[PDB]
This record gives C-alpha cells, structure tokens and sequence, in this order.
C-alpha cells in the first residue's frame, strides 16, 4: 500500500555482532528477465551422450534466489572475525525481503533499442514451505547473490531433473507447473517478506586438533596391558616362540587404544608440480566414483579426509577438494594456476589422508607352513569406535543442503560442506506475469505466442541471525590466525581492481583456533 | 517411490561454480602432463560435485530368468553371498536393500 | 590550520548516489556481471540550518571601531552581485576581525 512514488524499503547491508550471536544483513539489486518465452519446455540430454550424462526434465519461465554461499552473508572482514574469535557457529533464523520492484518494457525498432516503464505490469514471487517442489539449492550451482554489495547480478532460471531411462522418461517422471502455487502478485509499490528458523544442527567446528587421534596417551607412562612383542626367538638358533611386553613411551604405535580413524573411500594423488604426474589422460578413467542404477558418477569431492600427509603439501587428491577459480577464469580448461584449490590439512589427527589406504588386514590364517599374509584396505565404512571430522566451511561455498527424504541417512551433513537440513530455508521463486501484445480481432482459441518482451528489477535483502561458540582455551602459547600480508603489493587483496572488478585471492575456511581431542 | 534419481537432484540448466579436473593431459600437440580443470554443468552431470552418496552394497550374484542364460553348474550354495558367523556359513537373504536390476 | 572550529565529531558526512537501473537482461542466465544499466542522473533540493550563538560586544572604547563598509563611491558593479551576464562574483575576502578589544 504505498503507490507509484513511495519506496517500498531501505538499504540495509550492515553486520552487528552481539557477542553471543552475530546477525548479518545484505542488500542487492537484481534483474530479472523472462525465460524461454513464458513456456515451459521439457529438457534432455542430447543422443550421442554418454550413458552416464543422460538426463530428463522441464525448464520454467521461473527465477529463483540463492543465497547459499557464505561470502553472500559475511564480508571478508566479518569473516575473519569469525573464524578467529570462535570455535563454532551455526544459523538461527533469517529473514527476506524484496521490494523496489521495477518493470520495464522493451521495445526494438531498427538497430535502436528502447526501455520505457511499465507501471502497471506484474511479477509473482511464492516461497515453497511445503517443499513439494524439487530442490535445486544445494547443489552449487551459479547465481547466488555476488560477494561484493555494489554488484548486480541476474536471477537464474528454475528446472528441475526426474527420473529417465536413457533420455526417455519413465511414466514416474513427476511434472511440476510452478503456477500451481499460490503466489503473490506484486507492481511497483508491493513488497515481499518472510521469515524462517533454522531447525536444531550442531555446530560447525571452527577448530583445529591440538593432538593426533593415535597420541592421546600419556608420553611418561607406561602402560599395564601387554602386546606381543617377539613372535621368534631373540638369539640362538630361530624358534618359534611367544614374547610380550608392555608399551611405553619408546613404541607408541604398539599401544591399545580405544578409538579408530573415520572411514576413508580411497582416492587417486595428483601432483602440483608439472611433469610428476604421469602421462595419460586419467580424470575419468583412474578416477574414484560410486556406480548408481547403472550409471558411474565421480565421488566429488567425497567424505572428508585429509588432503596430504605431513611434509607432503605439492600433491592434492584428485576430485577430492572444492576448487574455486580466481577472478577472470574460463570455464573450460584452466590451468592449475587459475584455480584455487582448497586444502583439507586440518583434519588430519582424526580422518585419513585421501590418497592413502585405511590400514592392512590379514587375508589368511597362518600355520606352521604358511606364512602370515595380509591385505590393504582401501576403503572402510563405519566400525564401532570411529571418530572424524566433517570437511570444512570456506568464504565461499555451501552454507546449506537439503538432507534428501529417504528412510535412512548417516551421518547427514552435507560432503561440500555446511549444514545438512531436513527442512532447509525454502525457496524463492519469482517470474514475470505474460502480458499479450494485441490479440487479433476475430476470436482464435489459439495460445498467445506474441508477447510485450519486458524484464524486472528491484532490491533484495536477506538477513541471517548466526549463533557463535566461544573459544574457552587455556593454551598458553599464541593460536594461529588468519591475517592479511603486511608487505606491499599492486592491488590489496579482497578489493576492486583498477577497472572496478572485485576479486577473492584465495579460499579462507574456518579452521584456525585448536582444541583437545 | 522417488520422483528423482540420488545423481540427479542437480539444477540442469545452471551451471556450477565449482571446478573439476577436466584434462590430466593436454589436448592437442605432443601429448604432455598438464592439469586442466572445467565448470560441470548441464552437458556432463557425472562429473559435478555432490552432497550424498549412495546406500550401502553387499553384492549379489545375479540370475537370468529366461532358460539357457544362466550358467549351467550348480551354485545356490557355492556361488553365492554368505556371512560367516562361528564357523557356520549362513546366506544373507534377502540381504540389505539393494535394487533388483538396473534400467532397461 | 585554515581556519574554523576544530572538532571530535563534526557533521557527519551525507553520501547519495543512484541506485543502479539494469538494461535489459539476456534471456539465458549468464552469472558476468551487469555492464550494461540505463543512463540516469538524479535532481533535487537541499537545506541545511545552522544555529549560532553570539557573543556580544562589551566595549567601553570612547572613540569609533573599524567596520566593514561598502565603497560609496560609483560604480559599473555592485560588490557582491550579479554581472549583466548572471554571474555572482565575490570581489575580495572577509575576515571576521574588525571590533578590537585589549588583551
Ligand atoms: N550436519 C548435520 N545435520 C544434522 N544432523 C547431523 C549432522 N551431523 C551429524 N548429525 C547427527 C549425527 C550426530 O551424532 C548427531 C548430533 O546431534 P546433536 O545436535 O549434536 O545432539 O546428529
Ligand atoms: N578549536 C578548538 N577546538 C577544540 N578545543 C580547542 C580549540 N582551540 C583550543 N582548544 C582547547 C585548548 C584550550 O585551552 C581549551 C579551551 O577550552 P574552553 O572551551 O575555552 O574551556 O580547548
């Protein structure tokens, strides 16, 4: 209820931080256009695919909004705040906003082009709460708000994938009319808003282990269990015999202990350095991936396990990390100095190293005869006694998935990263109402294909309340921190370039402060 | 029953941020060591990156229904899945849930 | 060190600019930035009131101060007007300093 010359809403890009929560705001302006001609169409993949890249599904005249990166939320400074002040943090509740909605219609007339207003042309906008609609957030995609506050950026299109037999549809293939939904119709002048709270989910760890899963032990001490020390005599003639001992500070890798590495599926290593790696073409064929109804798909970037072991940083796991391009990057075929690989280092004390096996079993039974044999096992599911660490949360990259609905799930939490939700925040759809050009003047039960091409733009804010765990360590001695380089340099990092473009040098996760196992 | 497949809940038409490895060698020319990496989106879904993994498998041996196809040995016992409790053999029937065939 | 009060927080600093108006869209989502916005510029009207608060002079000097007055005497322009062409000029600088009053 405002009218043609009454802003709707306010800028509010602003973070606050109350120590026990910080609530960050962002603002930005967006535009968008109409898809495929207001029709929705089916999509397939192209014959002549691979078996494994078939699809099947629908494209809507839909948009949609995605905030599910981090940066979106947090500057970088705001970031730092975070990751160095505090063990873990997750979502309350966020809040949403559009307003300032603006159509404009578009007429082209020879080489000229001309946009006029059209103040009394519509656009629709629902939120899904039920989540009866296919949900497409989680799965990082582009589109999402941009890092920087000053930037525009256009809403992406909605479709959505169902089952296919090859590129056919199998009858269960659902179809979904988005203008099935009720959904608010607003013009220049008419807001949207709507709130939503985060379900219980713990909290992300900001931390870092002070200590190795396998050196909880106490160094002075000796232990009272024995372990089999000599399965041969020392000295003499050779003999079979059975010597115990007890472990001690001397050997550690001999003592019990109580629990167990978290559960590696196995990767292949790749190296940084140019011509360490082997010569062959292997991104596919050496590959690790999980066969799913006749279809190979890659584990990317997988369960979390740390990317190398110590003194080993050049090599990385091959599709086992999230890899961010820097700024002005193609699409296809950068080279390793464009992207931005992320490192899993952290988390080593507890998971495996992905480039390494679990451990050795032994794969017969060993008499007098035969000697002992043993296997190496390369991947491991969950045994009782197991601990690890989820993979961590950067600048940029998933806050969120949506835990699909199934009868079983372990251990939900998203293999990006962030926070596995059965009912994640829901999402926003939006599109431009058709408006016809002239209809002919005798009755055609036809559909209209003419339409007033016209597009949309406006504001939209999202605030997130984040609730904070505060470190309470008693470390004496200085904590690592994330901190900018003092020396000099063209540009600073994390700012707009010459020509105005904003750029991430590099990816920052949260894991800096260190705790106890 | 699921509307969508676990690989699939992917938006087809937008592509993703995240880089994969594309190439381990170079394309053209004398063939050489390089790493190149890509942005998967809607043409190769296979190589996007994903949240969930698969349920867990505990594999079958697998039987034709139509005469003749099958081997011609006796295997129910020999050939089959089993798990080995206190020195005793017992099948795993019908075992964890597992889809009976593939598409087609 | 040119002149004026010295202040712990002065007027705060007012910023404006306008909001940016995106030119039409491609119809396939492409996530480049926008390049291309609609030309505008943006009018208005603008007023600041300041309050002064005074301090009177007490003097009990006999004879007549210095005061800043105009020239009587003839003129093409007047000081601190227009020309025939519109254009305001002020012709010199004034201080502030003209009633004295002793150390
Ligand atoms: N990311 C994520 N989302 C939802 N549920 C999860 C997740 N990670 C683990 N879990 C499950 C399994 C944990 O033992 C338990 C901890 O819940 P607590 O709240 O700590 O009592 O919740
Ligand atoms: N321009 C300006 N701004 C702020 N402070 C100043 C300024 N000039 C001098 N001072 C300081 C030093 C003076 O002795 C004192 C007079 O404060 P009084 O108010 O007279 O008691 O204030």
């Amino acid at each position: 209820a405002d009218g043609v010359g009454n802003s709707s809403g306010n800028w509010h890009c602003d973070s606050q931080w109350l120590g026990d929560r910080v609530i960050t705001t962002s603002t930005r302006t967006w535009a968008l256009p109409t898809y495929n001609n207001h029709l929705y169409k089916q999509i397939s993949s192209q014959s002549g695919a691979t078996n494994d890249n078939h699809y099947f599904g629908y494209s809507t005249p839909w948009g949609y909004f995605d905030f599910n990166r981090f940066h979106c939320h947090f500057s970088p400074r705001d970031w730092q705040r975070l990751i160095n002040n505090n063990w873990g943090f997750r979502p309350k509740r966020l809040n949403f906003k559009l307003f300032n909605i603006q159509v404009k219609e578009v007429t082209q007339n020879d080489g000229t082009t001309t946009i006029a207003n059209n103040l009394t042309s519509t656009v629709q906008v629902f939120t899904d709460s039920e989540y009866q609609l296919p949900y497409v957030l989680g799965s990082a995609h582009q589109g999402c708000l941009p890092p920087f506050p000053a930037d525009v950026f256009m809403v992406p299109q909605y479709g959505y994938l169902t089952l296919n037999n090859g590129s056919q549809a199998v009858g269960r293939s659902s179809f979904y009319c988005l203008e099935y939904f009720p959904s608010q119709m607003l013009r220049t002048g008419n807001n949207f808003q709507f709130s939503y709270t985060f379900e219980d989910v713990p909290f992300h760890s900001s931390y870092a282990h002070s200590q190795s899963l396998d050196r909880l032990m106490n160094p002075l001490i000796d232990q009272y269990l024995y372990y089999l020390n000599r399965t041969q005599t020392a000295s003499g003639t050779q003999q079979s015999r059975l010597l115990f001992s007890q472990a001690g500070p001397t050997s550690m890798s001999l003592q019990a202990k109580n629990w167990l590495p978290g559960p590696c599926y196995r990767q292949q290593r790749l190296s940084k350095q140019a011509n360490d790696n082997n010569n062959s073409n292997f991104p596919w064929t050496g590959a690790t991936k999980y066969h799913l109804n006749g279809r190979d798909s890659l584990v990317n970037p997988g369960p979390a396990m740390a990317s190398h072991k110590d003194d080993k940083e050049k090599f990385f796991p091959m599709h086992g990390t999230l890899i961010f391009g820097k700024e002005g990057t193609n699409a296809n075929n950068a080279d390793l100095e464009n992207v931005m690989i992320t490192d899993e280092e952290e988390i080593r004390t507890t998971n495996p190293v992905a480039t390494e096996q679990y451990g050795t079993v032994s794969n017969n039974l060993q008499n007098s005869n035969a000697g002992p044999t043993t296997g190496t096992v390369n991947h491991q599911g969950a045994l009782p006694g197991m601990v690890w660490q989820d993979r961590d949360v950067y600048l940029q990259g998933p806050i969120w998935a949506k835990i699909p609905h199934t009868d079983g799930h372990f251990h939900p939490s998203p293999l990006m990263g962030g926070f596995g939700l059965k009912h994640p925040p829901p999402q926003i759809m939006i599109k431009n109402t058709p408006v016809p050009a002239n209809p002919p003047t005798n009755f055609s039960a036809a559909k209209f294909a003419s339409f007033i091409t016209q597009y949309s733009t406006g504001q939209v804010s999202v605030e997130i309340e984040w609730e904070l765990q505060k470190e309470n360590s008693k470390r004496w001695n200085p904590e690592i921190q994330y901190t900018s380089n003092y020396n000099k340099s063209v540009n600073v990092d994390f700012t707009v370039d010459t020509n105005g473009v904003y750029s991430e040098p590099r990816p920052i996760g949260t894991r800096y402060l260190t705790r106890n196992l």
